[PDB]
Order: C-alpha cells, then structure tokens, then sequence
C-alpha cells in the first residue's frame, strides 16, 4: 500500500472545474472553468495569476493541453484551435483563439502588455505626434484607462501586474494605420526608444490576423522587396527557401535569418544577403562565417551590432500572437477530437465528418497537410466482414501521432453500420487507423491507411469507444483508455489495452496482439483522465512508471503501469457545507508543488503528495586506502546541466543563460530572480557571471543571495531577506 498525503486546498473558483493544464516553465496551472474560462494560477505561493476568456465564441466547450516537448499550449473548441506560448514570462491567453478576420474594418482585440503600453504611452506623449491619424483619441483614451486600471494591480502583485494585459477594442485597419505612423514618427527622428519595436510587433501581428493584408512573398532576380513588409523575422527567414548554401555550418537559414537579413539574389544560385536596416551588401559568404560576428565587422554602425531598439519583430512575439486556424476553409464543421502523442511537434484536429487537418505548431504556424477520410477504404471493408447495399459511418474519437521511420498518425475510429440479426440493427465496432504523415521528398502516399488494427471482441460486444491514446514513458509500449459509448446488464468502467509498437518495417506500425488487457468492472470506476508520472520522481520485467486516473465518482487511483494494479487510493473530498462528494474531474502533475494537483466537482484545487540516519555505510571510518579515496575524488566532479532550465526574470533585463540590465528606476531596489530546475536531483552549485559598467570609479556594496523557494501552503539583513531569513540556503556575500 502506497502512503499518499493531503496537506490542505485550495479554492479557485465557484463555477466548477472540467479539465487541468500545468505549464512547467512558468509553474502556472491553466484550470479550464466549466463557463469556458482559463483561470491562470501560479504554483509558488497559492496566489492566482491571471483570467482569461480566450475571445472565443460565447457557450463554446474549452479544452486546454500542454506539450512540453514542443513547450505549447493547445487550446480546443467546437470551432477552431489555437496554439500558444510563453512570451516574456506571460501568456498571451486574451486572443489565444481569436478567428482571423477576412475585411480591415472588423474590430481586433489587441492585448499588450504593461512595460510596452507604458512604452507606447510615453512615446505618443513626449515624442510622437500623431494627432492627424485617424482613430488615435480612440487608441489615446483605450491606452490611458488601460494603464490606469493597471497600475493599481502594478503595486500589489508583481507577477499579476506582468500577466495582466490590455486589451484594445479597436479597427483593424485603424491600427494598422495608428503603428505605420508611429513607425514613421519614431524613424524620421533617429531615436532609439523601446516603444518602436513593441509598435512593430502590433502592426506585424495585426497583419498576421488578417489573411487579407499579406502579400505573396515576390522573391526574385531583377525585383526589389518591400522592406516594411519584411520588418517581421519570419518573413526573412521565409527568403531563405532557395539557399543553395543550407548545409554550410554557420550559413544557415534559421541562424543567419535572426541577425537581420533577406535573401534578394541577382540570379539562381547565389547568396546575396542583404540587412532591412542598413542595407550592407555581403556576397561569397562562407560556412565559418558568424552571422552576428559578419553583421559587426561589415556593418558595426547597424543597431543590431550595439542592441538597440529597431523595428525588428520576433519571432517569439509573432508565435505568441499566432491567430486559430480552423481544421477546414469552410469554417462550419465542429472538432470532435484532438490530441498529441510520442510525436508532438504535429497538431492533428479532426472533425465529425471525417475531414483531418494536422499543423506544423512546431514552426511557424502554417497549413501541413488537409485530408478526408473515406470510411469505404478495403481494409476497412474487409475488417467488417471479418467482423460478421452497405452503409458505414466513421467517428473518430481520439488522435495520437506515435513515431519511433517517417511519424504516422494514429486515429481512433468508430465504425457504425447496418447489419442483419442473426429487421436491421447498427452496431458499432471500434479500430485503429494508421495514416502517413510525411510527404514523398512504393512507399505509400500521405492521406492513405497504413495498418487497420482491430480491438477486440470485447470491444465490439460492449460497444466501447476510444477514449482516450496515450503513448507510455518508455516509447516502446501504447495504452489506449476505453468507455461506455452513449446511445442517442452489466455496465463496465471501460478498458485499459496495452500494446506494442511495432518498428520491423519503415512505417510505425503496431501489433495485433494486445501486450495487457486490463478490465474495469465498477462501472462507478470509469476512467476520465489519465497522467504518467516518471520515474525518477520515485529515485529521491521493468516498471513502467505509475499512472494516476480520476474516475466518475472522484477516487483518484495511481496504479502501476506493468500490471494495472491499484497501489494508491484517494477518495474525494466533501463539498463545503454539506456531505455531497467533490468528485475529482481532472488531474495533472505539479513540478514546482511535486504535488497531483486535481481538480475538483465544485472547482477546488487539491494537491496530493507521494512519498513519506543510521544504519548506512558511511564513506569516512574506513582506512584511508587509495581506492576509497580514488572514489571520494571522482564523486566530487561537477557536471553540466542538460537541457534548458527555467527560470524568469524582472522585465527590466533584456535577452547557461544571459541577460542585459537597461537603465529602469521603478523597481530599482530590489531584484528577484526565480529557478526552477527541470528535475529535482543533487544540486552541485550555482554559477553567477556579471558585467559592469565601463565608468565604474567606486567599488559597489551590492550583494546576492540564494534563497529555497517556499512551497506554497495547500548591520542588518534587507527586509525581503529578513521575511525569509530562516529557509535561507546561501549567503548574504
Ligand atoms: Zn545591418
């Protein structure tokens, strides 16, 4: 029996909660309210961040996802999906799924943040006068009690302040107009300001929202670009399509692109780069050649070279304000399913007349591949004759893309058709269809089958429906989660079916034979959300890690993944103020609390904690012989963190980690940086570089110190460190 702490809960919000969201970079859980809302909530101290109601349409069913493989957030409703990311340590989640517009007169939500609104505000004040274009009292008056409104919450709560954005509700066109002025304004006086880039940035999202206002991309010999079109990254990178130098090592596009330039070649095969600032002629570029250490020695007059503010656009501002893309150009059908698997850099949606669309969410946001499936295909035919005029209905119910060896997608289908009895009667039969992915550079084409797996009988003789596709930890094992398909005895919780990646031939395949059934006879029991815990977690045949599922009546059961058996119980808790069960409804796993966070019937948050000196052979009474020692010397080596950890910084540093302080006195006396490592393991030390200023006549008296961060609950030091001076784990030095 498994020991399983509760330390307490928390309350979020009295409307309930469906669905649970944590993103691991920002220790933020994205609670999915059952109006549709996002409630932002950050996992340090117990405070909530953010709200959000994504722009979406009124009554819409909101589902959110994370992947942190691709480190994205997928947001699903019954119209389009969007796809968002982290940007300055917020999330953009006010116009996360807003539709693109077709007419420049359609008013766009416009969210900016608070240090590019003070920006903005400043520079229209002081140095912009842009009193002649058209709607900029409008822009004036939304900016001042935006501002206004946010300054109070600025003083509270710091990470409050950063999430909280304004949004503008203004014509798109107007917009438009107001940043081209801006830009204009701020380049025809030669000064340097902050608020240049964050007008570029808004002119070059509210071109992305419309499809209308993006001119087809003229690269050619003999034809000049647009450089205030190619203001924005992506379309410098874009420009590289015809590099003829992209296996060069430091000639590449995605590299080379960054610094600032475009491809505008003189014929076909030449590598004329040139800058959209300055304009600095480069030819015979070489595969040693530094693009920023290149753009230094040609042009060190460039303000990219000294880092100052230009009209660039990021491309990071541009994915975090990426519009939704509908699954299909009608816009009509409604998204049954959706989902991500061991290959999730690809963004599948299908629909309920068998139309999938999957997207390259991990480049720039694009169309990948469109197609319908045909549930007349002759696999299919004859797994239903094998099963027993001819009609078939096909409803796919859950999606997973599983790769290794090109990726293949993985659709869980439903089969309805019409048999005799043995008057007609439609029964229902679950499969697996495998479709490619990959286009050809007899392999098959993409939008064919691939493998037409068949569940089995007691699949089709309870008329189950796959619920839920999940690839395991180990990339060689597939659960797929059953349930009781609705219709428009003995009533079972569904199934848990373990099978085997098979990986003989070129195209991910899977095996006939299921590798585990595992059965769920309490119907009160029937799985509604599953999560997979690692297994270094507990390091502080072979296992396969343990796996957390809510059920219908709230009993969140861990069991383990080789044979399914129940390790750890928790029963749900009781509603405030009566005996009714707060009946858990989702589940995710927490980093930064190292907590189940679950999601309750009435909206609660709980957290749940798994896990809870002599007699140990030490390292110190032996004799001093030359092996023990030999051992001691190669413990004490220090190795390289791999890969990236996290960690967020105040607003006032601009971008192994490095930063750049710019000259800002609002919070001048106190800075907190925060770490949060991607593992909790043997902390060896951590290392701290900083750069002075040039003129430094007088050594400073400024000091550091390193601090635990405290799990929330569920001479003289400063006074910031004299509020957490008993949890202090380094310095003052
Ligand atoms: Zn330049």
């Amino acid at each position: 029996e498994w020991l399983v702490l509760r330390d307490g809960c928390m309350h979020c919000d009295a409307d309930g909660l469906h669905s649970l969201s944590y993103h691991p970079a920002l220790n933020a859980i994205l609670a999915v309210t059952s109006r549709g809302t996002i409630k932002v909530i950050d996992g340090t101290s117990g405070a909530t961040l953010q709200a959000s109601a994504l722009s979406a349409k009124p009554g819409g069913q909101v589902k959110c996802q994370y992947i942190s493989a691709v480190d994205k957030v997928i947001f699903v409703d019954d119209y389009a999906v969007g796809c968002r990311k982290d940007l300055n340590g917020i999330l953009l989640l006010d116009t996360a799924l807003q539709t693109p517009v077709s007419k420049q007169d359609d008013v766009v939500q416009l969210e900016l943040p608070v240090t590019e609104a003070q920006q903005l505000l400043s520079a229209c004040l002081e140095k912009v006068d842009i009193s002649s274009t058209e709607g900029y009292d409008l822009f004036i008056t939304q900016l001042k009690d935006g501002l206004k409104n946010t300054s109070h919450e600025t003083a509270a709560n710091h990470k409050v302040a950063k999430w909280a954005t304004v949004t503008f509700h203004l014509p798109h066109h107007v917009l438009k107009s107001i940043a081209s002025a801006i830009v204009n304004e701020l380049k025809k006086i030669n000064q340097n300001v902050a608020a240049l880039p964050v007008a570029s940035s808004v002119m070059d999202r509210l071109s992305y929202l419309l499809p209308s206002a993006r001119p087809e991309l003229g690269v050619g010999p003999g034809r000049s670009v647009d450089r205030s079109l190619m203001y924005s990254e992506a379309n410098r990178r874009e420009t590289f399509t015809s590099w003829p130098h992209v296996g060069y090592r430091w000639a590449q596009p995605d590299p080379m692109a960054q610094a600032g330039f475009y491809h505008q070649p003189a014929s076909s095969g030449d590598d004329r780069a040139m800058c959209f600032t300055c304009s600095v002629c480069l030819v015979c570029w070489e595969p040693t050649d530094e693009p920023w250490s290149e753009h230094e020695r040609h042009s060190p007059n460039c303000p990219f070279v000294k880092g100052e503010h230009t009209q660039n656009v990021p491309l990071s501002v541009t994915l975090a304000t990426s519009p939704a893309q509908f699954p299909c150009t009608d816009g009509t059908d409604r998204i049954s399913c959706f989902g991500s698997g061991s290959c999730p850099h690809f963004l599948a949606a299908a629909t309920k007349r068998g139309k999938i669309c999957i997207w390259d969410v991990s480049k720039l946001m694009k169309v990948h591949l469109k197609f319908e499936i045909n549930a007349y295909d002759p696999a299919i035919v004859q797994q239903l004759i094998l099963s027993g005029a001819m009609e078939v209905s096909l409803d796919i119910t859950a999606l997973s893309i599983l790769q290794q060896p090109f990726p293949c997608l993985l659709a869980g289908g439903l089969l309805t058709y019409k048999s005799p009895a043995t008057p007609l009667v439609r029964r229902t039969l679950p499969v697996l269809l495998l479709y490619s992915i990959k286009e050809s550079d007899v392999f098959p084409k993409p939008g064919t089958l691939v493998q037409c797996l068949r569940l089995p009988k007691f699949a089709e003789e309870e008329n189950l429906c796959i619920d839920s596709i999940t690839p395991c930890a180990d990339g060689i094992h597939l659960l797929v989660g059953l349930r009781t398909c609705p219709v428009e005895r003995n009533v079972s919780g569904g199934y848990l079916v373990l099978y085997k990646m098979n990986y003989a031939t070129r195209i991910v395949t899977l095996e006939e034979e299921p590798i585990k059934i595992q059965h769920i006879k309490d119907p009160q029991d029937t799985i509604t959300s599953l999560i997979l815990l690692p297994p270094d977690i507990l390091d502080n045949i072979s296992t396969l890690g343990h796996l957390v599922i809510t059920t219908q009546g709230g009993y969140v059961k861990i069991l383990d993944l080789s044979n399914f058996e129940i390790l750890a119980k928790v029963e749900p808790p009781k509603k405030e103020g009566t005996e009714e069960q707060d009946t858990f409804v989702s589940v995710i796993y927490c980093s930064g609390t190292d907590r189940l966070c679950a999601c309750t019937k009435g909206g609660e948050l709980h957290f749940l904690q798994i896990g809870g000196i002599s007699g140990v052979d030490l390292l110190v009474d032996q004799p001093f012989t030359l092996e023990i020692l030999t051992s001691l010397v190669e413990l004490t080596r220090f190795e390289t963190l791999t890969p990236r950890f996290s960690a967020t910084v105040p607003p006032c540093w601009v971008e192994t980690r490095t930063w750049k302080l710019q000259t800002d006195s609002n919070s001048w006396d106190e800075h907190v940086f925060e770490l949060v490592l991607p593992k909790a393991c043997m902390v060896g030390h951590v290392d701290f570089k900083f750069v002075l200023n040039s003129n430094i006549t007088n050594i400073p008296q400024i000091q550091v110190t390193l601090l635990k961060n405290k799990a929330p609950g569920l001479l003289r030091l400063c006074p910031f460190l004299e509020d957490h001076k008993e949890d202090i784990l380094c310095g003052p030095v």
